[PDB]
């Protein structure tokens, strides 16, 4: 799963993970 935060493009397995280090960024 990728979620995509201002050119950041975070693709972990889970949604959940993947928010976990990209809401951290972003």
């Amino acid at each position: 799963t990728c979620v995509e935060c201002x050119x950041v493009k975070v693709c972990r397995p889970d949604p959940e993970e993947a928010r976990r280090e990209a809401e951290e960024r972003c």
